[PDB]
């Protein structure tokens, strides 16, 4: 489809079998999603923005499905704001940035 | 142009008369650049990101040309951590997502 920048691009998403609300970020190089008890192993990771850092969960080859588009990468999970679905994934889908 | 996302969407603006490199990001609701000398008035205001607040002076009706594309509003400078141009930028560039 094709996404307006009117307001925030929020989108459905599903991951480890539950769904939530995200944005498709072509700011965010990866993918970070609200607190959620994933299972498996992780790395320890820090990323920057806006107001400095926060400490997120790095798991690796995750499983996501965005408007039916599936993908499957990192996703860093942490006390983030805002879950933001990040170019890693956002290559995956096809999308692209037009005007 | 069509813009792939495998690397940032970084392109060059003109602003105040100076070339500089921005980010394309669609997770921004505001524009927001790094430290740089502006005329025009200004008016203190905080906004919010991943890692919390930050102080940024507020700038309207400002003349900025982004990858050839006029658009004039709004545009935050303060310590970001690279140059975004958000939301409201983007709409008047004529910018959608699409997968
Ligand atoms: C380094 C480039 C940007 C910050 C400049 C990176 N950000 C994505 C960005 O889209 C962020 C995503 C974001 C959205 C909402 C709340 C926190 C973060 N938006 C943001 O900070 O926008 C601010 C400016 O406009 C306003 O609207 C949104 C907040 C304000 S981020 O959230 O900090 C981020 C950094 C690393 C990863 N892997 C994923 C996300």
């Amino acid at each position: 489809p094709q996404i307006t920048l009117w307001k925030r691009p929020l989108v459905t998403i599903k991951i480890g079998g539950q769904l939530k609300e995200a944005l498709l970020d072509t700011g965010a190089d990866d993918t970070v999603l609200e607190e959620m008890n994933l299972p498996g192993r992780w790395k320890p990771k820090m990323i920057g923005g806006i107001g400095g850092f926060i400490k997120v969960r790095q798991y690796d080859q995750i499983l996501i499905e965005i408007c039916g588009h599936k993908a499957i990468g990192t996703v860093l999970v942490g006390p983030t704001p805002v879950n933001v679905i990040g170019r890693n994934l956002l290559t995956q889908i096809g999308c692209t940035l037009n005007f």
